[PDB]
């Protein structure tokens, strides 16, 4: 089915954005931990 | 420091859930592909 | 404190493990796709 | 399941690169954690 594959596609686009958000949150966390080095 | 760490910790709990959810969506995608292959 | 940092460190190791499952699932989809390539 | 399949392959590849960013970020975090242990040690005894 090209509809099934179309569905997989749509889910993959969403997972891409979800992973990009996880990355961004981890980068933020990284900065927080950096602060604490001398602080 | 202890306050910041608690905020980081809480965030890491939510990221774990988000990652595990992504993994789950991928395993379901894997199922869909397998079903097409079976066909 | 020591305790909170330890809990954070453990959490980061769990995310390492969780992310490796994501990577492994991706790899398994690729394998399943390759099977289609042959026929599909 | 051909042109569509190729689209899916492109997406799975993109997702692989996205995940690599996530793993790199985790690696950098750990590096900052080790720096934080260095400090904590030196600033104590």
């Amino acid at each position: 089915m090209e509809k099934k594959l179309e569905e997989v596609k749509q889910l993959l686009f969403r997972l891409e954005l979800d992973i990009k958000e996880t990355t961004d949150s981890l980068r933020n966390i990284n900065k927080s931990i950096d602060q604490l080095d001398k602080y």
